[PDB]
């Protein structure tokens, strides 16, 4: 059943943005003419005549479907398949079942797009806010009803005398290629529109010496790659001389063929729309880049090395770019499964939002069992460092260090307290994971999908059962290529090589995911780790990232680093640091469809692995999860839709200012690509000192890395540690190792911890509504200076999610940055210090301050007026891990000074992942709160949208700017009472000794604190006179 559509696969190698050239026309079909082919449901068919642009008399016919995906969220989809019948994918971000659910709802509401073929054969339809017309050759014009603004149009190219052809639909003549593309007009250069292009997952873009957010006027590709430092030498453009910097034309680890167009920014006539080309082969996004003649200033396009053509234009229901993100998340939603919680992404345990230390280069659990070696460290020393120094510290990322000879799902004795491997639950021989629980910590460990093959006759159950059950990727191809062999066998398996550097290496078999049976087998392996105490998963080398390898060479030999290149091309011999792209993998996109070569689907492999880990690993074997039944995944690779599996970190960065800059950019961009739980290793993973690789990250840079990283969804210090037996990396990188800075390091980790409910509530907003956690500055509306500030200003938190403004310093040795504060709202300077002193004066929005002061000990962070922020504290005043908090650790609603006499706030509550009942059975609570000021009366009102989780402890209201009241009355379903002044005179005394119904007048910080019983949380009216 192999290659059932009978494709000739013409291209196998990587093809850079310099080798992708739609606008060249030659050898390309474009849409020339059409006739109507009927409408069923919301899907119209046009029978399109494609004409060779360079020889229009050469013509083919393929049916093209136009589908209104959502009326209310203003979205439609265009799809065809030049190579076979049009097929629904069985796996991927956009499934038919969910499209079907959306339409079913909207139909039941009386939504009617009114899709019609005119008598001229023109296709027209409407959405809530938009009207669309497609002419005979596919020329498409999308107009906004309110003002009649044309907000999108596709591209036509002229011919001599054969008429205009629409390059909105393009495919290369299958005689010469397999490629596809689609071209729009691009108003980047319009004096009024000034179209901007945002999104694109992980792409890095340099402008001068600074890394920037926007993705306008550049040629990008999606080509999941083992891209260490984001600049792998083999990724260089042809004939490139000198240092290759990370930059826009280099693929990353995430595959996001997705862009948000945004025009007329900061005006009432603003428009935004997303553009998704659902394709998992190498794909491309060009936003008007003339470099290599890849594009034209006034044209934007997307395309891909292989078919089929499936594309989505997503305008959203409301004004602003965020509405585009939510609508997109809607389209990939799980409402069709009746998810009570995980609608648009999956909720993590609370513990995911804590501060995690990873290290590549640990050698034991305990100091007493650490093998002697230069600069060797034990897991124990790391925990002591953080705990003895009172760091809020969550746990560890344990690396391949703990495995038995790189065998995934194993451990070796050095990583047990008794120095031998046990089966778990033995109190006189604890694994690293068990010992870590007893420290109040949780752990992620490193899982790759390489199953060690060279075992020297020694038994390794995972590889054996992979072999025995024939679940591995075979070594078959259509090209008759020799992928290689070893003495281990099997005679018919793909065999790759894992290389960590420094002799840390092995042969590996791999799972052929598209096979039915593979996913069940994979997920079950995790039992071996969950049962010895493992809490969550850190997914690595997911490409799958293999050692560079040229066909012909022995399996363990890499090619010269300079190869391949322009003068010495791969010519289908380079493996491209993954599977040799010729290999026949069982179809991941279509179940029951045979095998295609991996070139067709490279960017789905990671998504598929995370999927299998999620469904068959974290979910189906939840029984064996020890301390928390909810688990999470942090992946290195993936594809749009990964959020229903977990989050991401941006693989191997490094320790320079630029990588701070890139980390902010990535985090913002990845968020608006609907992957919100993301971060980059804090301190950079790799060595950065060219003279001596072991020099550790400086104190100032770490401070800034930390200040920048501290509110981003995923906060981990991880690094390559130099050790005798793995002689690459730095000496150390842990926050406790910085005496001069410790007091600044510690407080920002504290600050984070205090806003643990701000982060977790945003995560709720994402799971339920798809709001991204981190907002690009351009998502703030009706402001025409945010575009300029968007590189390093990002928003988060609160009821709407624009309550906190961050503007980290992004340069080592700098005590200033230019600061922009969004217009028509007031800001309050805040940070780690302000919890224990009064707020300063309000700052006006729309102020640009050049050279705004930021000492090393500070970071620019502002809370907006009208914010009420849930805030946590330990009862005993010591710093502890998120995971060992209980409801007797105070929950405090901090009410900031009011905006237009009001403030609002929201808080999500569940058992934090202890069980999965919030997401299986609806066991969570959504508290809302509001403050209003009338004359001399202030009313603070608690309501709920559901209260199915009982907050088992007292809670507080902290009114900023309020002092002593004449009276406070509390009215609630149960306790209607007047409050009294506590006999407590300090905050620690009010927490521990204060009675429910006590208030405290806090002069030192100009706050009024109210202590309230747990039972009045879900519904209450507080009137202060
Ligand atoms: C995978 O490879 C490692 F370097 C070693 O397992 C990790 O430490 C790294 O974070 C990841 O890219």
């Amino acid at each position: 059943t192999d290659n059932p559509d009978g494709i000739d696969y013409k291209t196998y190698d990587y093809v850079g943005v310099w080798g992708f050239s739609p606008l060249s026309n030659t050898n390309w079909f474009a849409a020339g003419s059409s006739t109507p082919g009927g409408i069923t449901d919301w899907t119209a068919t046009m029978n399109v005549n494609f004409d060779r642009i360079d020889n229009p008399s050469i013509t083919v016919q393929h049916p093209v479907q136009v589908q209104v995906t959502s009326y209310n969220n203003n979205s439609y989809r265009v799809r065809f398949n030049p190579d076979g019948p049009i097929r629904d994918v069985t796996r991927g971000p956009i499934l038919k079942q969910q499209l079907d659910w959306i339409r079913t709802q909207e139909l039941s509401e009386g939504c009617d797009p009114g899709m019609t073929f005119t008598s001229e054969g023109f296709l027209t339809f409407e959405t809530k806010d938009l009207s669309v017309i497609i002419y005979g050759n596919f020329k498409t014009r999308v107009t906004r009803k309110s003002d009649g603004k044309v907000i999108m149009e596709n591209d036509e190219v002229g011919t001599a005398s054969s008429g205009n052809k629409c390059r909105g639909l393009m495919f290369v003549d299958r005689l010469y290629g397999n490629a596809i593309a689609s071209v729009n007009k691009n108003f980047r250069n319009d004096a009024v529109k000034q179209e901007g292009f945002y999104g694109a997952g992980e792409v890095n873009c340099k402008y001068q010496d600074t890394y920037i957010l926007e993705r306008t006027g550049i040629a990008m590709t999606n080509y999941n790659y083992d891209n260490l430092n984001y600049n792998q030498w083999d990724l260089r453009p042809p004939h490139h001389d000198g240092a290759l910097n990370p930059d826009y034309y280099i693929p990353m680890y995430y595959a996001a063929p997705w862009l948000i167009v945004n025009g007329c920014a900061g005006t009432s006539e603003q428009y935004s729309y997303g553009w998704f080309m659902d394709n998992v082969s190498q794909s491309y996004m060009n936003t008007g880049d003339t470099t290599w003649n890849s594009g034209q200033e006034d044209l934007a396009y997307m395309g891909a090395q292989y078919g089929p053509f499936d594309q989505h234009f997503v305008y959203g229901a409301g004004g602003g770019m965020e509405c585009v993100v939510t609508a997109f998340s809607l389209l990939q939603g799980k409402e069709f499964e009746n998810q009570v919680l995980n609608k648009r992404s999956v909720m993590p345990p609370k513990y995911v939002f804590g501060f995690f230390q990873g290290v590549f280069g640990t050698s034991s659990l305990l100091r007493a069992h650490m093998p002697a070696g230069e600069n060797n460290i034990s897991v124990e020393e790391i925990v002591e460092g953080y705990q003895n120094n009172n760091f809020p510290f969550e746990g560890l990322a344990v690396d391949v260090d703990m495995q038995d000879n790189l065998r995934v799902f194993t451990t070796k004795g050095e990583f047990w307290t008794a120095n031998r491997v046990g089966t778990g639950g033995d109190p006189n021989n604890r694994s690293v994971f068990e010992w870590a629980h007893d420290k109040g910590l949780v752990c992620q460990t490193n899982i790759t999908c390489f199953l060690r093959n060279d075992n020297e006759g020694q038994d390794y159950e995972v590889n054996q059962t992979l072999r025995e059950r024939q679940l591995y990727t075979k070594n078959d191809s259509l090209t008759g290529t020799d992928f290689g062999m070893t003495d281990d066998g099997p005679s018919d398996a793909y065999i790759g090589h894992l290389d960590y550097g420094g002799g840390v290496e092995c042969d590996a078999l791999f799972p052929d995911w598209g096979r039915p049976d593979v996913a069940e087998w994979w997920g079950n392996n995790y039992k071996k780790l969950f049962s010895i105490g493992l809490d969550f998963v850190w997914q690595d080398m997911t490409v799958p990232a293999m050692m560079p390898h040229k066909i012909g060479d022995d399996i363990n030999v890499k090619p010269d680093g300079n190869w391949p290149n322009a003068d010495d091309p791969s010519n289908g011999q380079y493996n491209w640091k993954t599977y040799h792209p010729q290999v026949l993998v069982t179809d991941m996109r279509y179940e029951n469809h045979g095998r295609e070569p991996m070139v067709t689907q490279r960017n789905i492999h990671a998504y598929t692995l995370c999927e299998s880990t999620r469904k068959e690993g974290i979910v189906e074997n939840a029984d064996t999860l020890t301390k928390f039944r909810r688990s999470y995944i942090i992946s290195r690779g993936g594809y749009i839709g990964n959020q229903h599996f977990g989050g991401m970190w941006v693989g191997d960065n490094s320790t320079t200012s630029n990588y701070i800059q890139m980390m902010i950019a990535n985090n913002i961009n990845m968020n608006m690509s609907c992957l919100p739980l993301v971060g980059s290793d804090i301190g950079g993973f790799t060595s950065y000192d060219n003279e001596n690789q072991r020099t550790p990250c400086t104190g100032d840079l770490m401070v800034r890395y930390v200040q920048a990283g501290c509110l981003l969804p995923w906060f981990r210090n991880h690094y390559d540690r130099w050790i005798e037996s793995k002689d690459h990396g730095k000496d150390y990188q842990e926050l406790y190792m910085y005496p001069n800075e410790m007091d600044t390091l510690r407080k920002f980790v504290e600050f984070r911890y205090r806003w643990q409910e701000v982060l977790y509530t945003a995560m709720y907003q994402n799971a339920a509504f798809g709001k991204p956690i981190i907002k690009a500055a351009s998502m703030y509306n009706n402001d025409s200076n945010v575009r300029r500030a968007q590189n390093d200003h990002f928003l988060l938190g609160g009821h709407d999610g624009y309550r906190i403004l961050c503007a980290p310093v992004v340069w080592e040795n700098s005590t200033e940055r230019e600061l922009y504060l969004p217009v028509l709202t007031q800001w309050y300077k805040f940070g780690p210090d302000f919890d224990t002193k009064p707020l300063e004066g309000a700052m006006n929005g729309g102020d640009r301050i050049y050279n705004y002061p930021v000492p090393q000990s500070e970071s620019p962070i502002f809370v907006r007026e009208g914010a009420i922020l849930p805030t946590r504290y330990t009862l005993n005043g010591e710093n502890k891990s998120l995971n060992t908090y209980t409801d007797e650790d105070p929950l405090v609603f901090e009410v900031f000074p009011l905006g237009n006499n009001r403030a609002d706030g929201m808080c999500y509550l569940d058992d934090g992942g202890v069980t999965t009942n919030a997401e299986d059975n609806g066991k969570f609570s959504v508290v809302k709160v509001a403050a209003e000021q009338d004359g001399g009366t202030e009313t603070i009102t608690f309501t709920n949208d559901c209260y199915e989780y009982v907050f088992g402890g007292p809670f507080y209201v902290r009114v900023r700017g309020a002092q002593s009241p004449s009276n406070i009355h509390v009215s609630s379903g149960a306790g209607s009472q007047d409050m009294k002044v506590s006999s407590a005179t300090s905050r620690a005394a009010l927490f521990n000794d204060g009675e429910n119904g006590d208030f405290w007048v806090d002069q030192e910080t100009d706050s009024l604190w109210l202590k309230l019983p747990n039972v009045v949380l879900p519904d209450a009216v507080i009137t202060i006179t």
